[PDB]
């Protein structure tokens, strides 16, 4: 069938929707006696005809028979075990029948006994296979159709002591994803009692470790119920509720539990479980939510500010290497009448005509559309935009900023686009991108805080010292991918960038403002000039005056020095202290300059010369300790004789020397 399968499925759909009896018979022989069967069931269930009610009745009768067969324990083989993909397809069919305007009374088909049967089926088997996920997606769709069914489900597990296994909470978290279920769950006291219980357990454990409506939570359920928190954090009002002072004890308690209380006893497997659940929670919280981004930035700055005086624990280290060093991932939803070529939420549809991806923000629309004369061309539209398409090279950060400026609520985890076919004959791109958690954390200088607590190797060692300066990260974040690659090389073009960011920061911070002089005096205090001078001494094989990659390194270091002397070149006399003058009189600048002269890089050296001649307080170092530099430079300029620049720089040096 692999060459003509669309034809077969289409003719099967037409024969099925010809009459009711034939469709019911073929449903029976396709379910009792693959992706294609999922598409067949979808097109049978969601297409509207007078025979739709009997078809969904047959589907419900089949799933009830399978639940019965699983409940007491030839034609019954399909009832001994059902395909979980078929159950997810039935859930999608019921969901799209509830969503679309149907002629029949859909909740009349749903029965409470079906709720009891599928609930007993759910606890009859463990959580490893996907059959539990399928029957739980069916439970979620049916309870979305019937809110009173979920309302009675709360009354079963003692909710208006308690003991819930991991499968119980798994079924509840799976079946709470629908808006009516999550509305009833917020209306129910189960989330409030669980967060109060886990906060009390954390506080009790902290009090026991530091001394060396409430309900006791054991050491096993806490990782699954933290995963419950991760799964419910998709709602934006959930993210706002987690941002209040009522919840903040959860954060502080979990951190004090997982840092101070080392190996009540925490075993390594459960510690890893809580560790991974907290990673998932942190990844879930700040997803497309700038408020959560600044919240985590403030929280991590407060933890790094009160770091003990020196070793960083494994959790905080891996959280730094994980949370803000991977690109932000958003949920992509694609609706299209044309074919576009795992269990997901029923908002995301089914079949190949509904697409759902979990993709990083940094990519553009051309890459996600490639992976999924009048010429038909794909065009992208939004439900909040009327009459204009979307550019192919526009990244998702720009789209997220446009939607957040277009009344889309903050924290909306899944963005939806419709693909249409237009004709081609053979402002939007200029918007600001998303801020991202990494740059938000770097906005208040958290990089210096984490540096204080922490290919040639000397450049990578000097990068950590260089990023301690304020304003370094703001100019560092201009190229995201290469900065992330450099941080990945730090944890354990590439050597040029730690100095190129310093040169650009020197050039963007002039001497006419307070930021430039503060940066220069902090560089004088922390000792960056000594490090770059001994690096130049080691690279040039020359010693200070005691009282192919190397060429690029020397050129870049000379460029850094030139941008340090004159920021405008890339009260000026008293803008720089004489400490730099007495420091440069000791180093190896003069002998290396004399060695290199007597032999881009020449252009950088001439820029350094006009920079060192531009500052009057930096002038008297040019006198050698007896040929002047101006006459020498004129001699080798006549020897060389680009040319107008060389002549202008030589004339400037000659004027400075005279």
């Amino acid at each position: 069938c692999g060459m003509h399968s669309p034809n077969i499925e289409v003719v099967l759909v037409k024969i099925g929707l010809q009459s009711t009896r034939i469709g019911l018979k073929l449903i029976d022989i396709l379910l009792r006696n693959s992706d294609s069967t999922i598409d067949i069931l979808y097109q049978l269930g969601t297409t509207q005809d007078p025979g739709t009610k009997d078809r969904i009745q047959a589907l419900l009768k089949w799933v009830s028979d399978s639940a019965r067969v699983a409940a007491m324990k030839t034609v019954e083989y399909g009832l001994l075990m059902p395909s979980p993909s078929h159950l997810h397809c039935v859930a999608a069919i019921l969901w799209h029948s509830y969503e679309l305007l149907v002629e029949y009374d859909l909740p009349a088909l749903l029965d409470q006994e079906l709720f009891e049967l599928l609930f007993n089926w759910s606890m009859s088997l463990p959580c490893n296979m996907v059959l539990k996920k399928a029957v739980d997606s069916l439970l979620c769709s049916m309870c979305h159709v019937h809110p009173n069914y979920f309302s009675l489900l709360m009354g079963w597990m003692g909710i208006t002591p308690l003991a819930l296994t991991e499968s119980h909470l798994a079924t509840l978290a799976s079946s709470s994803q629908s808006p009516e279920a999550i509305k009833q769950l917020l209306d129910s006291g189960l989330p409030s009692l669980l967060v109060r219980s886990l906060a009390s357990f954390c506080f009790s454990h902290i009090s026991s470790s530091e001394s060396i409506n409430k309900m006791p939570i054991t050491a096993d359920l806490v990782a699954p119920i933290l995963r419950f928190l991760t799964e419910v954090g998709n709602s934006h009002i959930m993210k706002d509720w987690l941002g209040g002072s009522e919840v903040n004890p959860l954060w502080t308690a979990l951190l004090f539990l997982l840092c101070h209380s080392g190996s009540t006893g925490l075993t390594t497997q459960q510690r890893t479980a809580i560790e991974n659940a907290t990673v998932a929670f942190f990844l879930q919280c700040i997803s497309c939510h700038p408020n959560n981004q600044k919240l985590m930035a403030q929280v991590l700055c407060e933890l790094f500010q009160t770091s003990p005086q020196g070793n960083i624990s494994g959790f905080i280290r891996r959280l730094f290497l994980q949370l803000m060093l991977e690109d932000e991932k958003v949920t992509m939803f694609l609706q299209s009448p044309c074919p576009l070529y795992v269990i997901q939420h029923p908002m995301y549809g089914a079949g190949h005509k509904f697409r759902t991806l979990h993709l990083p923000v940094s990519t553009t629309l051309s890459d996600v559309l490639d992976r999924v004369i009048t010429v038909p061309v794909f065009h992208l539209f939004h439900k909040l935009l009327a009459g204009q398409p979307l550019p192919a090279e526009m990244t998702l950060a720009q789209l997220l900023t446009l939607l957040y400026d277009r009344k889309l609520p903050q924290g909306y985890r899944s963005i939806d686009l419709t693909v249409k076919l237009g004709s081609r004959v053979i402002s939007l791109l200029e918007t600001c991108p998303i801020q991202s958690p990494l740059q938000v954390f770097a906005g208040m200088g958290g990089l210096a805080l984490i540096a204080e607590r922490l290919i040639p190797a000397h450049s990578l060692a000097a990068f950590g010292l260089f990023l301690r300066l304020p304003g370094y990260a703001e100019v560092l974040l201009k190229e995201r991918k290469h900065a992330q690659c450099l941080l990945r090389l730090v944890l354990g073009v590439l050597p040029t960038l730690p100095f190129h960011v310093l040169r650009s920061l020197f050039s963007t911070t002039p001497l006419t403002t307070d930021d430039g002089v503060l940066l220069r005096r902090m560089a004088l205090e922390i000792g960056a000039l000594h490090l770059i001078l001994v690096c130049l001494s080691a690279l040039s094989h020359h010693s200070p005056r005691v009282p192919r990659l190397e060429e690029e390194h020397v050129t870049c270091l000379l460029q850094v020095l030139a941008s340090y002397i004159n920021p405008v070149s890339s009260q000026n006399s008293n803008a720089l202290p004489s400490v730099l003058l007495e420091l440069l009189s000791q180093s190896c600048l003069i002998p290396a300059m004399s060695s290199y002269l007597r032999n881009p890089l020449y252009r950088a050296l001439l820029e350094l010369l006009r920079a060192i001649a531009s500052c009057a307080a930096m002038v008297p170092l040019l006198l050698p300790l007896q040929t002047s530099v101006g006459t020498l430079l004129a001699k080798m300029k006549t020897c060389v004789d680009l040319v107008p620049d060389i002549q202008k720089t030589a004339e400037i040096v000659y004027a400075a020397t005279t």
